[PDB]
């Protein structure tokens, strides 16, 4: 069939037969037919339900925090254009003029008969709605916007956005929790508007009104000329726009200095004047004060990408001049800072988040690595050694099978060495199994070369218990010969060399070896002997650029410690040398099992020419020409320190030890909360920080195959092979993609622990602007709802994809956000290097809009001030906005009365009337002055409509409703045609629940062009402040209005476009908002790596 | 606790059942005529003995 | 309300849980094992004061 082409102007119920005017009539009917203890879950199932709101403060998505490699490697979007003109406020018509009932020849005009869009809004009512981007044509809008309806809408659902949906149904507004509704919409009213100012075109105005000043070239959309500019009105008649339009200045209009640089090229900024507000403005300007901030000029930025590649990649830049060339990528060192703990708050602290993270770098640290592992050569050492084949046992053979993993099994090495650079999360622990037990002796030929294998690749895992692992496991596999002290009782000599995990149980004779008698222990001192003298020096280098920054925390900043000391890398051809502390480090371990081979033990039991054998086997190892005593020393440490750089997340260091007691790291600790907001200053740290506990089981076989068996290529040249491996991996933008991250990152906590802080009281130091607001649910769950909508909201400005600000609320309170770093040492040193947030910049932005919010209240719907319930039986002129006589009876004047906490009438016998109890608990007559709190009202709404509701219909009484803020409701009337209020006024009484109340309905009439008669009416509802900011002009299209007020277009809005005292770049902007300002639009070229700098 | 959670309302809504029921009322009764049968039986025991 | 989520999302990220963890942590994962008469043993405890 055909499509319909109107709606129905009666619906039906089908369950009665019932016709319905209106849908909205429908869908309460239809949802009072559903409705015992079922049919009110069903019923509120249909009250408290809607999705259609971007932010979803409800939905609590439990442990949604998890780090990806791809969820950083999104980054977001900053530069979003505004090719349109940036205010936020259009000047809505309410009541069109057709509307007015009498209707003569002459007295209204309209621009609309002249073929032509008027500038200004032509009707009974102009009110200046809080509509943002309405004339935003730039392109990919924010997501998130805030589009408030007119005051004679409902305006409430702008005002649900948290701590509202299943406490209060849809007609109401929370008033309790309505400095949070609030706050969030003006963070909903920012980063709807964090836009950059392009300039469109400017053509000359050729045409005779304003004959050839240079307008903004609206030239698809005409309809946005006419409004852009109301300098540029015609003016045929005395319309009251007309009156106002008529004091414009004529050179107030399109650009005034175009700042350009090169001809040719495009202008770097123009400067004109347009429409806008002055509050969206310096939304803009500190947008681009922001996106200048990790901004740097392309000098520089080659300086930061060689020395992030440390300086063996070919970047070249020309030297000439660029004009518009905003790369923005580069947060500070402290943003980092604030990333990095955030990264290491959304992940689990166990070993399910490094271990990601140490193959992201083994991955590509095996890609660019000229190491070529190939265990032939070891192989080819061992078995030209000498054996006569007549023996049982055959030291040769007993080996390589200890030796020989079945697959590859060589990156387990390269995940030991990545982890490196992750030591505070993850400590590689030597494997448990590959441990000789305690029960072979050192006459058992396998369980020895077991200890050879853990003491060659003891300084390559790094845990901190690993060097007293290595020896203990030849002080278990002699016990019998040489016995010495192991520490505290229940740990005895022959306990397996696993459990001295801890550092209580390190041996006082691996302390001090002079504790172990030569006379008693001679081959278990030299054990201790050799391990404090020939365990590496924990070195370090630097990484990244000064410039850039990094994310080192416990590390100063672009450094990183090493378990080796390093040397820089050469460029020349390399060969395998002796000289590292590689060498140093395995040449003395087989210097001292050549001893325990040759010693006295041994000797008595081992048969004299395999023990030659065994000597043979290990003299042969020494002297294996292998190239990682090189690597390690001089390669590794390059790639080490560029490879920290590319990879998506920087290296978490914490320093390594060599052997210190009182310096091992027990653990490595961040916490999501300071232990100042809670009572934890003084306790142990470990009670006050979440801890990483990470391992991995590093084989020990696999790590001497790669230690002692590396080759490269002959020829190599290692800046070269660096400088051609890491080409691929720097011509790209995407390694600054973090620092994108980072102050996003940053942005969003420092504007959330504001937003949670703003909702308590007196929380952290914030200033608290909207602190007159009325806010009394200050609970956690309250508070985790506002900081997962500021977070739900910072993912759909920037649309993003990552996990910041999730895992601030996994311990659940997050009114208490704070980032906190620290590790123990087993000497007690509880360094807590922890990170405040940066200088930031949105945060000054929102600050700003709620200062001006409180000037402005009623521009977006809210009403200050109380609230007055009098009989006023008038006929003239009715303003309860704007009051023009005194505001009656203040609380505490002469013989007004407050109620108390109840709301409670008594009633009286015998004709006597019913009397209240006032606040001092004493029962007073109701006929007088009456203030009523507004919670008070909402538990007592049936005794008030009972009571002394009708009371104030007769007029023998007035009632004040005290209340901070509120939503108001207009309702306008012809006052030709009669009204009572009280109709309009108990439909307000009917819906306030003790939960939240509706907004406020105050009659208005609508302004007439005639002096027509006017019907003598009773109004009830009107305030005390005046609250009619939101009025733009009375009557427009009118010649001059009658009976209402005259309420023209107030020049205090407008200084930039009648007054002749206007400075170019001046506002009121804590004060009221101006609404043609200068401004300035920019033409910023977008440049990749590739626009800034060529890279072979 | 609950996510809109105000003490003076949740108690007021919670309380309000409570004190509908007669047992602060039943509480008295059922001691004023213990007590009666208390004295009746005490003296009941004394004086056969 | 009593509702351990808000513990349980805080404890199984630290935990572990394998094969060759389960005898440290199995205590307290007959904390965190659900089956329970809405804690019962809480409010017969406060009831008991
Ligand atoms: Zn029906």
């Amino acid at each position: 069939k055909v499509t319909p082409i109107v709606n129905p102007s009666s619906y039906v119920c089908n369950v009665c037969n019932a016709r319905f005017s209106t849908m909205s009539a429908l869908s309460e009917h239809l949802r009072s037919d559903h409705r015992p203890m079922i049919n009110n879950a069903i019923r509120s199932f249909l009250t408290a339900w809607d999705d259609i709101r971007i932010l979803s403060p409800d939905v609590s998505s439990k442990s949604l925090s998890a780090y990806l490699d791809s969820a950083v490697a999104n980054g977001p979007e900053l530069i979003i254009e505004d090719t349109g003109l940036c205010t936020s406020f259009m000047l809505l018509d309410n009541i069109p003029s057709a509307h007015l009932t009498k209707e003569l020849i002459g007295f209204t005009w309209f621009m609309q008969m002249y073929q032509m869009t008027p500038p200004l809004p032509e009707g009974a009512v102009n009110r200046i709605v809080c509509m943002t981007n309405w004339a935003s044509l730039g392109d990919e809008g924010r997501g998130l916007e805030v589009r408030l309806p007119p005051p004679t809408d409902s305006s409430v659902h702008a005002y649900k956005t948290v701590l509202s949906r299943g406490y209060i149904d849809n007609a109401q507004f929370n008033p309790l929790a309505l400095r949070s509704n609030v706050l969030l919409m003006l963070l909903q009213f920012t980063l709807s508007n964090l836009k950059i100012n392009k300039s469109s075109t400017f053509t000359s105005d050729v045409t005779t009104i304003t004959s050839g000043r240079m307008i903004r070239a609206f030239e698809g959309r005409p309809e946005l000329l006419a409004l852009a500019y109301p300098g540029r009105a015609v003016l045929p008649t005395q319309t009251k726009n007309a009156q106002f339009l008529s004091t414009a200045i004529a050179d107030r209009i399109g650009r005034l200095d175009r700042a350009n640089l090169i001809g040719g090229e495009v202008s770097a900024m123009v400067e004109c004047m347009e429409l806008c507000d002055a509050l969206t403005l310096h939304i803009r300007e500190t947008y681009i004060m922001l996106l200048r901030s990790m901004h740097q000029d392309p000098t520089q930025i080659v300086q930061i990408v060689n020395e992030c590649a440390n300086n063996l990649l070919n970047s070249t830049i020309p030297i000439s001049l660029r004009p518009t060339i905003l790369c923005p990528w580069f947060a500070s060192s402290e943003d980092l800072r604030l990333q990095q703990v955030m990264h290491l708050v959304n992940i689990s602290s166990n070993t399910a988040a490094a271990l990601p993270l140490v193959e992201a770098l083994s991955t590509l640290l095996r890609s660019v690595t000229p190491l070529v592992l190939d265990p032939t050569v070891l192989t080819n050492a061992i078995t030209t050694i000498s054996e006569s084949t007549t023996q049982t046992i055959s030291p040769i053979s007993e080996i390589l099978r200890l030796l020989q993993p079945m697959g590859n099994d060589y990156a387990a090495f390269w995940k030991c060495i990545a982890s490196w650079a992750y030591n505070g999360l993850v400590t590689t622990v030597l494997s448990e199994d590959a441990f000789p037990d305690s029960s072979q002796s050192i006459t058992h030929l396998p369980s020895m070369w077991k200890c050879l294998f853990l003491t060659l690749a003891g300084p390559m895992t790094s845990d901190p218990h690993s060097p007293v692992k290595v020896f203990m496991a030849l002080a278990n596999l002699l016990a019998q010969p040489e016995p010495i002290a192991i520490g505290v009782p229940g740990m005895h000599q022959t306990t397996p060399a696993s459990q001295f995990s801890h550092p209580g149980v390190w041996p006082p004779g691996f302390l001090n070896p002079q504790l172990i008698n030569p006379q008693q222990a001679p081959l278990l001192r030299a054990f201790a002997e050799h391990i404090r003298a020939n365990w590496p020096q924990p070195s370090e280098f630097g990484y990244g650029s000064t410039l850039q920054g990094s994310a080192n925390l416990f590390i100063p900043s672009n450094r990183m410690v090493y378990p080796w000391p390093n040397q820089p890398l050469p460029r020349l051809t390399v060969a395998p040398t002796y000289d590292s502390a590689m060498s140093n480090w395995i040449s003395t371990t087989i210097a001292f099992f050549i001893r325990v081979v040759n010693s006295v033990n041994m000797t008595a039991t081992v048969n004299d020419l395999t023990r030659r054998t065994m000597t043979g086997v290990m003299t042969a190892m020494r002297q294996v020409k292998t190239m990682t005593p090189f690597y390690i020393q001089h390669m590794c440490p390059t790639e080490l320190s560029v490879l920290a750089s590319v990879t998506v997340t920087p290296p978490f260091q914490v320093p390594f030890t060599r052997l210190v007691q009182n310096d091992v790291i027990t653990n490595v600790l961040v916490a999501r909360v300071d232990p100042a907001q809670r009572g934890d200053a003084a306790v142990d740290i470990r009670a006050t920080h979440a801890t990483f506990a990470a391992a991995l089981p590093v084989d020990p076989a696999a790590i001497v195959v790669a230690m002692l068996c590396g080759q490269t290529e002959t020829n190599l040249i290692p800046s070269h092979h660096y400088g051609k491996a890491f080409a691929p991996l720097f011509a790209s933008n995407a390694m600054f993609t973090r620092n994108q991250r980072a102050v996003i990152t940053r942005e969003a906590f420092v504007c959330a622990r504001s937003a949670v802080a703003q909702c308590q009281d007196a929380g952290f130091l914030v200033p608290r602007p909207l602190d007159a607001l009325r806010q009394f649910d200050v609970t956690s769950a309250a508070a985790a709802e506002i900081m997962h909508a500021v977070n739900d909201a910072f993912k759909t400005a920037f649309d993003l994809d990552g996990a910041l600000l999730d895992g601030l609320a996994l311990y659940g309170d997050p009114r208490i956000a704070d980032l906190s770093a620290a590790y123990l040492q087993y000497g007690g040193n509880v360094v807590r290097e922890h990170v405040p947030p940066g200088p930031s910049h949105i945060h000054r932005a929102l600050q700003q809009v709620e200062s001006t919010f409180m000037a402005e209240m009623n521009l977006f719907n809210v009403a200050r001030g109380n609230l007055y319930l009098v009989q006023t039986a008038t006929n003239g002129n009715w303003s309860p906005m704007a009051p023009v006589a005194a505001p009656p009876f203040v609380r505490g004047g002469p013989n007004v009365r407050v109620v108390g906490r109840f709301g409670t009438i008594v009633p009286r016998p015998n004709g006597l009337e019913p009397q209240l109890i006032d606040d001092g608990n004493v029962p007073r007559d109701i006929a007088g002055d009456w203030v009523y709190p507004s919670d008070v009202l909402q538990v007592s709404v049936a005794v008030f409509r009972d009571y002394v509701w009708p009371m104030v219909k007769a007029g023998r009484t007035r009632v004040l409703v005290e209340l901070g803020h509120y939503v108001y409701t207009l309702h306008y009337y012809d006052p030709q045609i009669s009204l009572d209020e009280a109709p309009i006024l108990e439909e307000w009484l009917s819906k306030i629940n003790p939960a939240g109340i509706p907004p406020v309905p105050f009659c208005i009439p609508i302004p007439q062009v005639y002096p027509c008669i006017t019907a003598r009416r009773v109004h009830y509802a009107f305030t005390s402040e005046n609250n009619n900011d939101s009025l733009f002009s009375t009557n427009a299209a009118s010649i001059d209005t009658a009976f209402g007020e005259n309420a023209a277009v107030s020049p205090l809005r407008w200084p930039g476009l009648v007054d002749p005292n206007y400075r170019v770049g001046t506002n009121d902007l804590p004060n009221r908002i101006t609404l043609y300002n200068s401004l300035y639009r920019y033409n910023f070229t977008y440049p990749t790596l590739d626009g800034i700098m060529y890279v072979r």
